[PDB]
């Protein structure tokens, strides 16, 4: 029906690399995803919104050069609780760069 | 890049209903998905393979008219362990009808 | 905005008694609730769909005359698992009468 | 019977947005809800009392611009325990702005 | 304000004995308590409705002559789950005699 | 038998408010309750002894204007452990005002 | 003040042996203990009421000749749950002889 | 046989009050109890030795005027662990006044 | 002071074997131990009373020829619960032969 | 066989007191117990070696005049962890006086 | 150094299918793997010994046509416990066909 | 089919020692393993990529001369969490030397 | 000092195979081990006594041809509880053949 | 077969004492044990390698004169975690003297 194209990437060894475009349907997103990223990482496909404003959730981030998907929770004092890696930690929102919020995920692997 | 169209449906109150077709990319499936279904159910989209042969995994099923997504496990004696509902149960593979195997899942809701 | 009137009742000591009508808005229900009931029971107001078809969920039910709100789960062989009371139990679907499905709940008490 | 109109809003991505007014019945509230908000958020509707005075309970809050519903508990030293998000935390009552106390919740999703 | 008199009793060593009448306010009972008992038992006062119809709840009962307060739960097959003593058990509804349902309890001992 | 009148109040949103007098029997209290209060709070009625001398127990208190029922425990150094709220805490006996001790509780809600 | 004499015994290796009379005060017992025993067993003195009628509680018993103190709980069918020994068990009330109920216990060992 | 009189008291709301003398048999105490107290508190009688020298155990104490029965444990640095109340705490031995050690306890309430 | 000699044995691989006499003092036993055994087993020395009458406790037994120390508990029906080995079990009192009851235990190994 | 005499004592209320000599066989001790104590405490008899050199284990100790049996564990910095009483604690090796090490324990009470 | 060639296969949806040979070193196996299979299944490579004699361990099996890797444990009565799938079960050794025992496993995915 | 030669080593007592080369197929590695090591350690064979860039994962490391396989997790501030040994710890990324990432493990011991 | 030779074997895949003799010292066994086996099995060496008579313990056994090391426990009725494998089971002592009792174990692997 | 002599010792009360040589077989050690010790301690024999270089493991140590077997773990900052005694602790590598690493253990006591 409604074909939609999204820029594709792969995330491996914490390095983000451009890839084939991915064809998806607009029905995948409740909110319109205009500037989006489809990131292929460990058997899953993460749909990212580069326009998203900081808010608790799952995010694509860059921490001192390393790229990854982490769950961010704001703490008082412009701080962040960062989960998703083998061990969670805290830091200032300025110690990290957010590339966008994950709006949806696709997996083939239960 | 490679647009693929799948028949769409919605699953609600255990009733399967046809719906808009869904545009997906072939890169979504490692094994080719020829006769497939895209079922929108509770904020997720399940991709089902109508051609799959019975094997342990996540399935779209019809139990005495009710349609649902359940985890099936074969047990000696042509029996099945059926999980996924509020309470798991057992029954013969002949007491249930399999509509297809879930090959992948898309979710917006973490 | 949009005023909607629902027949009201109170449930106490397993007896259903009619009561004042309740004014609600249509925005409370994603699916249209046409033939509905508002049951006041223990500090909560349960909105029920009398038209609902049997499907796993929370139901207003009549068991040998006693009325109650219970979690119903279909088991192969026209059976039911009944939860919600002090001790769950099973029975056949014909041993119980369903009045309707709870589609929403309002509570003041956390 | 008794129709009552409340200003309606939606809360999403931690942003509060005005919306359609909601028609409710005064029987919903034991205490009179004069200046109130009906906030639609994730399949639930929260009724907020803007006039409430700080007291332990469920609150609509604004923390450095973010809007959310949190469980507040006063600690000695004008301090607060804030629960409800992925990770609880403490802070001064002056580090957060209270917009109103939740006096009731409607939910369609069990 | 509204003085109400209830026949009083004491429960000790599982023997029910008449006692001084008790003066209570009608405001103590949401539903009217017409034929009631006030049973003093172990630092508490149980208010009992002799007219109650069997329903899941806390009841004053007589089991083979012994009088006690038990939590009763109906089970399929005219059966009962009886809790409240040191060890819960099951039996037929005909194996026990109900004297009334507790509608309220007063206690001075936290 | 013996009718006794006690001043009634309701406690809600941490505010105490006078209300209907309540009629109670003297048999409710082992020790004489001369200057008492009956506080209606969350489906229960607390009987308070304004004359009580500080001693570990359940009290009606006033902390910086907020009124509540809390379990107090004296700690060396004129200090107090205050429980009952979502999160317990300590403080000096002079940082809280005691209105009276709960000598009994009536409830209809198990 | 009020001196009271009770026949004394010792219980050891499940054998009841007569012993010195024990002088106690009537204030020890809320109900009058007319025909009583004072049984010295493992550092404690149990006060038994030989006239007690069977009721759930702590009993001095004789099972197939062996004497011991057990917690008895009546079960439907003239049955008993017998706890207190290394492993509890059930039996009929006729399989055991009750010598009296323990109405009080004195201990020097915490 | 051997009648022994002990001065009696009652402990309530943390206030010790003289009462009727209690008649007890010397067989109750392995060590001779010369200057003793019999404290009636919450359905139990505590036998206290006023002569006891500080040692870990159950004690009758006076903490800033409040009288209670507490479990005392000496800690290095003339400190004490005080247990028995709703919340245990530590303090210096000089912050508490010991009135005597509990040598035995009688109870009618299992 | 008071020397007492007891016939000694060692118990190994479930075989009882006579050995050196063991010199013990009578103060070791509250009850006189006239006909006793001193059994050396796995770094411990069990003192056994060959004259003891069956009663719940620790015994030296002979089961189908195997000798061991077990915890015996009488069950209704001339039955016994036998614990102490890797897996407890039940049997009639006539399926086992009791050699004596352990009245005390000496150990070097904590 | 081999009679051995040890100086006996009783430990009660943290006071050590001389007592009857105890006759024991040398077979009780793997290492020779030359200068030993037999301490009767709470139904057990502790054999202590006054000559033992400090090492982790069970010890008879003297702390600010109080005598007790404690489990001692060396911690770097000439420190000790003291266990055995209701609440463990640490201190310096010089804050406690050791009287001997427990080498064996006899008990009649399981 | 020592190149070794093993017949390769893939196991997917319980179907075993031949594939590219796999080159391995003899140093991967302590016991010589003469007739072996290298089966690729879910990101892991299983090395199977077709000649193995039944013994508890991990096995490549065929149950009613379905192919899988399972942990087998012999039970008295020519029986087998089969683990590895979502729900273990038992069956006769003749209800299953063993294809070989897994001697080693290679994984890339931790 | 496709033979590949990898330098081999053994890791024992934290010392890495050269050993026989290992023949492996390229099918073992999704990504090309150009400069690889095969580390034999405690019954397993670790395949390491000497050119891997620092990224969260399993690594072969050299800490102050000691060589081991550890799970590394980057923490803000050029820090690392090091797991795998008996007790995890943190340190700067420069306090450790990374020799390569483990991309695969072969094991014979389940 | 005292060199002792023992017949060696290896146990693998449930097959017992003769091997190099092992040289051990007689100090390894408290009881003399005259005809003994040293079974190397999974990094440990089990020393077996072929002359042992049945008794609860760890045994080298032969079950329908399979050789293994199991914990045996005698049950009434000439039965055995057999533990050590993935799943314990029972059977008659005549359904199993005992080769010897393990008297000691040596391990290099913690 | 291959006899090997090792210097023997006994470890008791934390004192190390030379003893008879122990004859073992070289097959006990995968790595050659040239300068080794056989330490008899608590019914077990520890085989120690005096030449071992510091690495995580079980060690024979000397802490301020005291000799024991402890589990050592290196921590950043030339520190050690020391386990094995009743309470683990930390300290610098220089606060402890290592005598050798345990390479194997023999035990008769399960």
């Amino acid at each position: 029906s409604d074909a939609k194209r999204i820029e594709g990437f792969t995330l491996s060894e914490e390095i983000l690399k451009s890839d084939k475009q991915l064809s998806v349907d607009a029905q995948f997103f409740t909110k319109p995803l205009t500037d989006g990223m489809a990131i292929r990482s460990e058997g899953k496909i993460y749909f990212v919104d580069k326009q998203a404003s900081l808010s608790d959730g799952l995010w694509l981030v860059d921490i001192e050069g390393a790229i990854s998907i982490r769950e961010l929770t704001k703490l008082p004092g412009r701080k962040l609780h960062v989960a998703g890696g083998k061990v969670p930690f805290e830091c200032g929102i300025d110690d990290i760069k957010t590339l966008g919020r994950v709006v949806g995920v696709y997996s083939e692997v239960n």
